[PDB]
């Protein structure tokens, strides 16, 4: 047992997803464009999320993967055009909201009809910075957290829960 | 969700989740105290992005600790990579991840990449097998299930980039 | 047989080997003095895949300052595109100059030039080795231009139909049946 | 010119001695691959690792007296190779040589060998501009110079990135190290 504590159990995560799903399903049950949502998720920590949102969103939706690595650098690109699209961006974290201003500014460049964002977590200083998200899941301190999708050294993502990491 | 689009249901969601929990099981004891012998995690691989909602599912459905790989591709058996692997595989227990497997051509080539990279092992875990499989000649450790030679959408799998986020598998009717 | 590589394949030669080395080395000495210049880092050459592989290679050799090399490859999905390999490096504070082949439409390099510059270098100028009439329409700046050609699809020296006449020393105009 | 004046002790091979070379093996390689193009019916191919044969691949393809394509990929380090960029078409049946500036270990010609071969190409031959002696594992067709163990710069070698502009190849004076 390498977790100190369970911040957030598997019955939670699961009920809190099928409401974000009515709730982004409705915003999004217009078709009049004929095109299906697109979600459009960065490899690969928001990928148990974007896996259970994606079924549990009442409307059509279609999956969007991203690579990218530091020195901005991307590894794998969009595999078509998100011109005239509705987009959803689907994070796992959102903290100082560098990674999410990077990745906006980046997708708003390939003129989208919309976009707006969904993360499943949200950090104490992205309230105060009073960031913009359309979708959260929940609110949690500041604690490092791992498990559904969060890792640490590319472990404990398999877990279908999310616990606090005990600082040795 | 996709009115009048699925002809006919192959498998629920509920039979799919009560398969992959069976295939869980399985694969925990196959490779328990893997991780207290080599001390490395069993290494899932997947090629993106049909499988997706199939290994988020099955990693958490494993009771050994598990770990992702990813891979992007395109068609010139012969294929293209897009996005390699984040890692060296040297040494490690690799488990490949697939969502269909019908002429195995894909496979095929797979396993003929990921062994180039000298693994401690590698097995085939795959949800769905066609009958044109049997002409294959990779072994294939996993099944979840046996399908008949009919083209199927759903949980993952597609027809022109939709009935992706479906939670069950069926059969398309002519759209 | 002959020493000609592709027999019939050629209508008219535009630009024979001689006549393209002698303007990159006049582009050098050029390029070469406006970045004479102080920051110790040196003059970045960024290229895509695979037209101006040639062309780049000649041209770095032909500018008197250090010059450094960065490809980029792309697929398109007209003027969006995709990324297949990014830069290796940031090029934040660099001074960067595009390596072209041809500028047609404009709307290769006007993706590029965007996007090269929310990378935010110091400086960003373009080089083309050739230029069509058609470049006129489009809106970002060219520094360097080795020649300005007709309108007529050209191929050698990097410039290829159907992954040929690459190898070529010159360029010329590729024959109408060949391509229809 | 100089273009980093104090920074090379010494040259290892003048611009015309390689330029040279590569006229010869463009001759050699030319008449190996004379006869097997006219059959087939397509060209010979150059696969090269970007980028330190870059400058090498663009001269000695000009130098082949037959029509040669062009393939270039972009790997990463993670023997063991990871694929930053693949080949653009399938190299099934085709005639590849490869085209590389230096062979040390034999690592990277080891890895790219077992890859490209696995695409099952007709033939698949190799030339390097520059052969070190722990390079006596997969068969090397065309070497344009063994050369000492020494590290050099120019002509696509690097070091940090920089020198690869020369068009001669040499050594580099110590404090360039520093
Ligand atoms: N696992 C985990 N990762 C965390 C956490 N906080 C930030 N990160 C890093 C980051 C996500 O890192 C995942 C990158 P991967 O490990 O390569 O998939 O989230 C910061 C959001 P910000 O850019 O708006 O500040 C955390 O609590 N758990
Ligand atoms: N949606 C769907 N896709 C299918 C099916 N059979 C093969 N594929 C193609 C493929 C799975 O679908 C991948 C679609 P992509 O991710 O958009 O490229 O599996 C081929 C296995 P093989 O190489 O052994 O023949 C099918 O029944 N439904
Ligand atoms: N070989 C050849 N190619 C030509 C020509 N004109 C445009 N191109 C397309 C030229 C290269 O098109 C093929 C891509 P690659 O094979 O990777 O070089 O880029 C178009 C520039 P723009 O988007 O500004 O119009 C031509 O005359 N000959
Ligand atoms: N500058 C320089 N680089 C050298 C030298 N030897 C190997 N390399 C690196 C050579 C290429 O390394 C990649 C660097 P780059 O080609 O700049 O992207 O590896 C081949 C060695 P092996 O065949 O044993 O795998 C050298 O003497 N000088
Ligand atoms: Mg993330
Ligand atoms: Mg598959
Ligand atoms: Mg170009
Ligand atoms: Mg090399
Ligand atoms: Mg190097």
């Amino acid at each position: 047992g390498d977790i100190k504590s369970v911040l957030l159990t598997a019955e939670q995560i699961q009920a809190r997803i099928a409401e974000l799903g009515e709730q982004i399903g409705n915003d999004y049950r217009e078709a009049t464009t004929g095109q299906d949502l697109l979600l459009i998720t960065v490899l690969k920590g928001a990928v148990l999320f974007v896996t259970d949102l994606a079924r549990a969103i009442p409307v059509p939706t279609q999956f969007e993967f991203m690579a990218v690595s530091s020195y901005v650098r991307i590894l794998k690109d969009l595999d078509r055009d998100i011109h005239g699209r509705d987009v959803l961006i689907v994070e796992d974290v959102v903290d100082s909201g560098l990674t999410l201003s990077w990745l906006s500014r980046n997708l708003t460049s390939r003129n989208p009809r919309s976009l707006r964002v969904c993360t499943l977590l949200r950090k104490p200083d992205a309230v105060h910075a009073n960031v913009e998200i359309a979708y959260v899941g929940f609110d949690i301190p500041n604690d490092f957290v791992v498990g559904y999708g969060l890792d640490y050294d590319e472990r404990y993502r398999d877990l279908s829960y999310i616990g606090t990491l005990d600082p040795r």
